[PDB]
């Protein structure tokens, strides 16, 4: 009936079907893929959650290195000895889960809790004759940045761009419309358009597909919003270049049953309007954040930057998180950065995070098409006024 | 086309049917309705929206007392004396709209810019063993004023309550959630419901049914928020009565072509959780802002308390206004609170003042039905049952 | 051997011996302070759960104090039963360890509270304007202003005379010595120094205190403020006066005795002369209150006075103020504690009241070793006494 | 008459005179700084729309200095000309009213600016470690702190010498003399008496000052900071040296003629020395920027400078500082101007940079009716014609 009479008799089952090792390696399956991490880690919700700030799956770390290890990541305020803590708070090693499918548990310390100068930077901001991903979009309060071009699946397959809902929109006034580079309130600027479709919130059943936690009020930050292009604005002044790094191919989708080398510990690159061209390593998927209200919410991709250098800086919010390539092929966007530090390293100083929506869920929701090539981009045009 | 291009074009006729008074009165038709008086304020909204902060229509007001004159009220940050007003500054006395529909211009010093207690506060606060209109709703963030126990119209026919959208919905968080008296967080309550539909900005064309201003953005603050009451809840809480005033009548709708008497005014009262049972006079009817972002802004009712008293405090959003009984008969609601001072006399100081939303309006907007007595609400739940 | 297993011990005999009981025996109802601590004692835990504090004294119905003898339970918004879980709801009647039985009543209640200025011919006589140093009296270090609480003498030593008021405002333990002036520190304008801090309370422990475990706790501490200043040598004896201005002559502290009926406390008229809001008067409402913290420490404060006529019965300021018994039958006004260095409603009509807090004047006497001068004459007799 | 109908008069009569024209004449091309001046007085209100503000100079392209003349118009932010409304879109050449014609220039520019701490020996020494006041030396009031810009000697009157700096720094209106000291106040530290203010320029009007209605307002004022403090009759005139420490011996005031090419004054390489920062360098980016305030009223300042190798030029507290050109062919260097009682964006691989402001220091001398002691003879010369 209610969904949280649902999922109480999904781990109700779970639960029914039960039995518990003297140090013997684990029978059963080790964990080769994000469902199975994450399966793990909603059957184990409550004592995970319990003495933590946040759970996550990925590679466990082990002196500040990404290792091999599947591994549900506990983010704890300070990571201390386990001479200095009680039985009951030490974190165990490995978790075991419903059907036998095991992992290891890493432990992290992690807290929730600027604009460079460059070339590229000054064409985001409004110097470059073109408006593209990377370009900083901006309504009459917030500063954001253009994600993708895109283009709706169906009804009037109208083209327009992609960013984070948080930026584009304000349900504090009727409208929100939209201008590069800035609105009229503050300085020279084009109109674009206005938001027509936005996400906030997606349970966690309707996104992931699968119950990700214990708690019956969960729910993924999934920003997003959709601009439709406006009427009288000029489609010649878009490109679908990711300038920084070059024509992009289709989205990559995140698929849970994959093995988690193909995210996790990938390199990723990301241009803002903020922070410009930056390149960071993917650490973990499915992030989990229990408030003080009750209430557990979910973010997909977490990245830090690479060499000890924040990934983003507020105003890189839509910023399109892209994979780097490795073969050669187009590099592929894979998230979007939502609207923050972790120490890995003893020797330096806590590094900054941040938080991604997976793409090809948030393109499902919005009903949306990445347009990555100009004769995409004008055949689509074709096709609205079609 | 588009709605601009439609109300251009309206406008654009009124000015074409056309024509050019040596102080002879008015041969045209003095205007009588509320309809008249926005008429000729919208022909004439550009001067009447320069050198000011507000219009809105109602009857002249003439050394702090309402005469019987219909006027569009014109609101200024200081009322000076003709002879240090430029020409161009001082506005006129009698404006004549477009069919020869005229009528005068009244200046008021004006501004946009506590907890009573009573037996009566202490029930609706959460000392009282019934949950009706005055008791204090709260989310786990903002406090606010239950303004009447409503059914929907169609679809499941569902039982709740009005109350206004800012208070009841805060689009920063997945569910929205209300309470009496408290929040969990903030202390003891019960869980009524949560929101299920609600109505911040409505266009002129659609809540008033006529275009009431020049400006292509033009919209009605009307804040409203419908909760459906959970399946949990125990309605023999629930009590269709004013606490204070008594049994009530089903709303009274604000005809535009009415008499203006039937609303300007008028003596009402309102009952809510801050200031309890006030008493005040509708000044006025259809509020334009303008704010500095060129969106026009419209609020329904206006409202001075009685005797230089507050008619509201921050919490009283969402309390119904109530017209009191001229003939015995049961008081009947027109309004409701939104989510503020203005200079009457000048041997006293300035007065506060308070917005209303169009009660029959906001109603037919969320599709919903007052409920006036016990034997009609049981019968509601019966039909929510069926 | 710990005073933690002493306390462990003394509540897990309690629970030990309780014979569990519908209707209780009247007649085991409850008569006195002790009586009303103890209970509240043993239900600790369910009692502190959804609450701020507890204290002891009498039921209170429709905003008036009854004679049902009752645990005051204080809660930040007190809401009808039906908006209440079952859980949340608190018991109307408490068995206590052996039988005795109480009720417990309901108070809505906030903390929020540091310790204006009143304009009358007192309350400048007291801030200097009077040619005589006394109880309300300003008493000012360099950076804190209080009230002279009472003319004392310590019992035993030296047996000097010196004065009492609140230890948060006489010593400020971030210097060595606490020097005290009236009206004013040198630092702010004119003054004559009356000598330093040479003993003071802050905390003391409930089995020391009340001579009873008030709490299960095993860090459960009275907020005891007291400071003696005794004369100093070059001061001037003949400027101090044992009188307390605006009430009179006064006699000696009343003490508060746990076993004595609830009338000669809970419910008593009191008054109070203080720097900063002159004379007023209140009524003791309730006894012994438990504040629980956030790092997990449980304090007390002895004595709980709500004002009068919906005033104030004391501002800041009028910390160290002595809180004085009325005269009932034309005996001199005796004092019971002084003033700690704060709303309740009680009416639905009106607004929330103040309330202040008080320590036990007999208690804090005996901690500290001093007693009361409440004549000239047995004050120069101590002065020769300390020359002696 | 009135100045204002003075004005409008000069206006009217250019616009009357005015013959519009495509393609334009070259070699009516602007040589001077008067000539830019009045292409940008004539052309105020287009210009001033959706602007900050105005100066004329060299036109700036792709961050480096170019040897075309240009009024540079100073905006918020400087976007593609794609995302511009038409008429918001400066133009690239603007004809003045004899033809004269001018490049329009566009430079992202604020005014976030009211004026840290640079170490080093030399600001040590003009902070009161150096056993001389000059140029540089620290001078303070009981409030303010600034910068001795030129030991100086009235023209006329007395003759009496005594050192000028900003106005703002040594005059606050609010008491009646203003006396400055060195290194510190008297409240603040140890010092020594200099003297008090006895004449001070605050504004004056653009006809006075340039010789010209720079604009076509009525009410058009330069910022024009400027204090003399006689040297009081006890001070040791001994202690008072005429080098400019960090660059030496300076000759004397170079004056800014409006009818010299601007190859004279923008782009030269400048330098000044001060409390805060020391030796700094710079280069002149433009003249008489304008200024709208949101009263109506538009303000004029002369010299705009912008340090060298992104680095700021002045820091709090070198106002008063003297303004000083370099030597190019082995000349004493010569000073044109002091900082006034402030971003710009020149390039788009780096960050916004810092501008200064200087008053032009001819015409400052000439108001105040000043002259520029250059050598310790000189200064001795003028102390015996003071006495004579
Ligand atoms: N609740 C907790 N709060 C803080 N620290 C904890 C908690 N539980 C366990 N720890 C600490 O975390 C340690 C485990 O760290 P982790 O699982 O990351 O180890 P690792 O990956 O083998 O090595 P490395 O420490 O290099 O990452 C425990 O030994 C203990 O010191
Ligand atoms: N733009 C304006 N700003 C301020 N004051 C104005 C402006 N235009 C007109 N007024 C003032 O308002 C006066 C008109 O006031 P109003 O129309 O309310 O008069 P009334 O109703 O006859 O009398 P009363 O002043 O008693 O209300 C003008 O005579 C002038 O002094
Ligand atoms: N934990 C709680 N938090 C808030 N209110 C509570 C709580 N437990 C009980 N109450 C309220 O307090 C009421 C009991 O109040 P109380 O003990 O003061 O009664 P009383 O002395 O008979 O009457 P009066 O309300 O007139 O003082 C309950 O009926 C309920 O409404
Ligand atoms: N009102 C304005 N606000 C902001 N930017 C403007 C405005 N008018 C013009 N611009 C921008 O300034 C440009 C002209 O800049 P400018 O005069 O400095 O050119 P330049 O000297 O040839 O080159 P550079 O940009 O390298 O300095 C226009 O093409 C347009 O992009």
């Amino acid at each position: 009936h209610s969904a949280a009479e649902g999922r109480a008799n999904y781990f109700g089952n779970l639960q029914k079907g039960l039995l518990p090792h003297p140090g013997r390696l684990p029978k059963g399956q080790q964990a080769n893929s994000l469902l199975d991490l994450m399966t793990i880690r909603a059957f184990h919700s409550k004592i995970l959650r319990r003495f933590s700030l946040g759970t996550a799956v990925g590679f466990r770390i082990r002196k500040g290195d990404l290792t091999d290890i599947p591994a549900i990541l506990v983010f704890v305020a300070r990571k201390v000895h386990k001479k200095w803590l009680n039985p009951a708070q030490c974190l165990p090693a490995i978790l075991e889960g419903p059907g036998g499918v095991w992992c290891d548990v890493d432990v992290v310390e992690f807290s929730y809790y600027e604009q460079m100068f460059s070339e590229l930077v000054d064409k985001l901001s409004g110097s470059d004759e073109s408006i593209g991903s990377g370009s900083q979009v901006a309504s009459h309060e917030t500063f954001g940045t253009l994600g993708a071009i895109v283009k709706r699946r169906t009804g009037n397959k109208q083209v327009g761009f992609l960013t984070n809902h948080h930026v584009a929109v304000d349900l504090d006034y009727p409208n929100q419309k939209m201008f590069h580079p800035l609105p009229p309130n503050l300085g020279p600027g084009v109109y674009l358009g206005a938001v027509e479709r936005a996400t906030s919130f997606i349970t966690d059943d309707v996104w992931y597909g699968i119950y990700a936690g214990t708690n019956p009020e969960t729910f993924v930050r999934a920003d997003g919003a959709f601009i439709p292009f406006a009427d009288d604005f000029d489609i010649s002044t878009v490109t679908t270049v990711v300038r920084g790094v070059g024509d992009i191919g289709d989205v990559k989708v995140i698929d849970l049953q994959s093995p988690l080398n193909s995210l996790i510990g990938r390199q990723v690159s990301k241009v803002g309007r903020s922070s410009g061209h930056t390149t960071g390593t993917v650490m973990a998927y499915a992030l989990e954040y229990n408030d003080e209200k009750g209430i557990s919410f979910f973010t997909d991709i977490l990245v830090v930057g690479e060499n000890r250098q924040t990934f983003d800086l507020e105003g890189d919010s839509g910023s399109l998180i892209i994979l780097t390539s490795q073969d050669g092929e187009k590099p592929r966007p894979i998230g979007i950065i939502w609207g923050g530090r972790l120490k890995l390293t003893s020797d330096h100083g806590p590094e900054n995070w941040t938080s991604g929506v997976d793409l090809g869920r948030l393109l499902d929701r919005l009903e949306l098409d990445i347009i990555i090539t100009n004769e995409s981009l004008q055949d689509a045009v074709q096709q609205q006024r079609f």
